[PDB]
């Protein structure tokens, strides 16, 4: 037998290694609440007030701002307009796993394209994981590949970190 | 039904959450060689080589810097000495798990204590997979658990991407 | 008397703390030959061979990479295009003064002006300094502000680190 | 004839570039009072309450916490024990000239020394420049120096951005 954990479902296109930039960031942490981990996730109203590289959110077809699958949306990052369109989201007791593409509207060598994946569980004796992982396509992919330091390593690190703390 | 990764091996200590500090790397990159790989992440003497923050090294009880159970031995990285023992090791055709744990001589609250341990695995379509992560007790690890940016997580970024370039 | 060095000309729009970001980076290194500093500072060809945020350059109206008085370029940096204008040059035996006015092509929110201004001098025993400050005005320039880890920061940080080894 | 701005005098053994690691972050902020600033700089029981990676204090001849020449202390940063003692401290009505020297009670190797400065002033149009600048002898320094994202860098730009924060 093998010693595994659950890992994020890749639609093809995406997978890691056959893209431009992959970056991989990972928290485990003892006393979090799950249902909280996900409230904060989930509905983007939140993003801004706990992770600093974010700002606006609109959401085109919702009264709300939680997403869920299909959910089309935009926001803000690093000063920038990401479009996103929910393409995975399941939610279980312990494990919720939630991804949107996103792109910009540059064309030809500004363009941009991303597949941005999470996977929230519960672990044994109350501990909380989350995962998140991004695959991304697009000439400015390949220069954040190069870039040092990491600047997408960084910054998806400093959401982790914002949403751990937000969510205690 | 599940969808699921290898992953590492943790003694009860060790695992994610129960210590003061828990780092997560992972890179997967296509057409990297598993062997060389291995060859190169096994034999320390190449450590310094490609990654910048790793110095000296002493092999305490082998004529050679090989890697392989129960290697006892010291290396310098950030400019801290640090003492160290091969705690896993098993290699196969397709994954290497490789872990040490590592501490120094001070004592109080200046000690600390790593486990620090490595997956590296072929993946379809020629990708390799080199999954990272330590685990750390002791107050020194409670203060870097508190860096923006991310000391370790950093450094262990670096300490990958060297591997992957210096074993192309 | 005051105790005093060298300091940045800022045009009136641009004074630092009268717009939306300002960064500051300086490096004092020892042995370091100005005028190696100054060619591969202002030979916007070498760039893309030490600061590894940077790609591709173009100088629209000159037959050579060299930036001087008034001259028109674009450069990728982070993934994204900026078209550029210098607007400083004064070189003397041992002090360089280079700045450039940088701008995006995007409207409303996504659009974004700087100033990005470099002073290289000789000082006293052997040294030379290397100081680099930008002024941002825009929306995106606010968000960069907030921005944690802070992005322009450490990849300024990297442009001099680059610069000096390149020179070495 | 020169355009200049003050700048930190430094003892002879610290000019930067004669050292093992210089580090240079400064802010320049609209509005912000000067005696403000001072105050939560000189008083280092501030320290804590906006600078997330200092830890605690002791005066060891004082019976309260404000820096003044000469002043023998001892605080904790990066986890690490630093003595230290203020080797300067100037304050007139539009400048404060403030620094420490620090080191540890390590031995040879281990053993590390630094001098780190501070410079904050008003400047024309209700800004207050502040300036802080740190040189470091020994092994430990020659690690930082190598730290990519700089540690020192990165951990001084939060102490001024809290600084700041905490000021307006």
């Amino acid at each position: 037998a093998m010693t595994t954990m659950n890992a994020i479902r890749w639609p093809k296109k995406w997978i890691p290694g056959e893209t431009d930039n992959f970056v991989s960031n990972e928290v485990i942490v003892k006393g979090l609440d799950f249902n909280k981990v996900v409230q904060h996730l989930r509905d983007a109203s939140h993003w801004e007030k706990y992770y600093k590289n974010s700002g606006n959110i609109h959401m085109y077809h919702q009264d709300n701002t939680i997403l869920k699958d299909k959910t089309r949306f935009c926001f803000e990052t690093f000063g920038f307009l990401v479009e996103a369109e929910v393409e995975e989201f399941e939610l279980k007791d312990a494990i919720l796993r939630l991804a949107w593409r996103g792109w910009n509207e540059a064309k030809g060598d500004e363009y941009l394209e991303v597949y941005h994946a999470w996977l929230v569980e519960k672990l044994d004796n109350d501990r909380v994981r989350i995962l998140t992982q991004e695959s991304q396509s697009g000439v400015p992919a390949k220069a954040l590949a190069k870039s040092v330091p990491n600047a997408m390593l960084n910054g998806h690190q400093a959401w982790l970190d914002g949403l751990v703390a937000y969510s205690r």
